[PDB]
Order: structure tokens, then C-alpha cells, then sequence
């Protein structure tokens, strides 16, 4: 997951809606668990990509996939709840 999630995030790929929305179709499925897991482990990414629109939508989207099957988690109070305030 190391390599693939470097590759499918920039934003060269993120830009084309075809790329976005087959990437989408990865994240969704069940069997994600070791892959899942690295996303939720480097929010650093996030700050600088969620801080045009089409790139923070992407952001917002890819959010809720790794909280809508992992809703016992962020309990602490990091800066991502502050991003989304602002």
C-alpha cells in the first residue's frame, strides 16, 4: 500500500475525473483493511491538500470513505477537526 497510495494521490491523476472515480470504486471495497489503515496514518497530506475546488472535493470525498466504516476513531482533538471548522 506503500507505493500504490503515493501513486493515486497525486495530483496529476487526481485531476482527471476518469482516475478519481475508478480510485473510488478501490477504496470502497471491504477488503481494504491493510490498505485503509495507511491513509488514516499520515494526515500530513491532507493538511496540505485540503488547504481548485475539484482537488479539495476529492478531499472531502475520500474523507468520509475512511470514517463511514471506521466511525470508533478520532477521539482526540488534532488539527483535522480545525481544517474542517475553518
Amino acid at each position: 500500500p506503500s507505493q500504490t497510495v503515493e501513486l493515486f494521490m497525486m495530483e496529476a491523476t487526481l485531476n482527471d475525473p476518469q482516475w478519481s472515480r475508478m480510485f473510488m470504486s478501490f477504496l470502497k471495497h471491504k477488503d481494504a483493511r491493510p490498505l485503509r489503515d495507511v491513509l488514516a496514518a499520515n494526515p500530513n497530506r491532507f493538511i496540505t491538500l485540503l488547504l481548485r475546488l475539484d482537488l479539495q472535493f476529492q478531499a472531502i470525498k475520500i474523507i468520509s470513505i475512511i470514517v463511514k466504516n471506521d466511525d470508533s476513531w478520532l477521539a482526540s482533538q488534532h488539527s483535522l477537526v480545525s481544517q474542517l471548522r475553518r
